[PDB]
């Protein structure tokens, strides 16, 4: 099955998922230079207040922290966007050291990690369904460095012992997200895909500029978890990232300068 080696990681999963080399394939190299202005462009506006985390598991691959999205309580609107877009989950990508670890680049340069809050359009009822349409979701990514701590981290941080392998899940409850997002929403945007198998061309990717900052003991925790499921041999799960795919015929915008 697919993953991170290098005989099972993001080299490999054109031959199960042949729109690896399709035409609009994430994550990219952000050119900030090249990235034009868009003055047509909304501010992003993230509605967090009613977000209801249930759980956060350890899918193998990364770990996802779920949320109740049955109503609309956790809502992703304007920037881009038309219409109405639910929170399901959030997960990271990250490193084994902190020179690298984000998906998406600025500049070339690499991050320690890259958070990415998935939300899908209400339009189409539901996660399955909308990752089957060219704008079924919508992903609003924040790169981490390593500096000062980040508080709103902290909970999910000193829940990762018991979530450490595969397959692993915990009562995630009461976590909010608000505690995850920078000073600043402005941002690059342009259209692509999962940068995870299978790899569907059905989102909206929405950059934060600004990193947010996490402190290496956060990240050593990180590095802790597991690949392998519990009573296998171990396989740290860090460097969980797909590299920048080409950009083919795109144009990424700017909400700035
Ligand atoms: C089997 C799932 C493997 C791990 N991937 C994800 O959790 C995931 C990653 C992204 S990303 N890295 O582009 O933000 C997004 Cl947007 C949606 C999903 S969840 C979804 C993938 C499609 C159908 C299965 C669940
Ligand atoms: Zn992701």
């Amino acid at each position: 099955h697919w993953g991170y080696g290098k005989h099972n990681g993001p080299e490999h999963w054109h031959k199960d998922f042949p729109i690896a080399k399709g035409e609009r394939q994430s994550p990219v190299d952000i050119d900030t230079h090249t990235a034009k202005y868009d003055p047509s462009l909304k501010p992003l506006s993230v509605s967090y207040d009613q977000a209801t985390s249930l759980r956060i598991l350890n899918n193998g691959h990364a770990f996802n922290v779920e949320f109740d999205d049955s109503q609309d309580k956790a809502v992703l609107k304007g920037g881009p966007l038309d219409g109405t877009y639910r929170l399901i989950q959030f997960h990271f990508h990250w490193g084994s050291l902190d020179g690298q670890g984000s998906e998406h680049t600025v500049d070339k340069k690499k991050y320690a990690a890259e958070l990415h809050l998935v939300h899908w359009n209400t339009k189409y009822g539901d996660f399955g369904k909308a990752v089957q349409q060219p704008d079924g979701l919508a992903v609003l990514g924040i790169f981490l460095k390593v500096g000062s701590a980040k508080p709103g981290l902290q909970k999910v941080v000193d829940v990762l012992d018991s979530i450490k392998t595969k397959g692993k899940s915990a009562d995630f409850t009461n976590f909010d997200p608000r505690g995850l997002l920078p000073e600043s929403l402005d941002y690059w945007t342009y259209p692509g895909s999962l940068t995870t198998p299978p790899l569907l061309e059905c989102v909206t990717w929405i950059v934060l500029k600004e990193p947010i900052s996490v402190s290496s003991e956060q990240v050593l925790k990180f590095r802790k978890l597991n690949f392998n499921g519990e009573g296998e041999p171990e396989e740290l799960m860090v460097d969980n990232w797909r590299p920048a795919q080409p950009l083919k015929n795109r144009q990424i915008k700017a909400s700035f300068k």
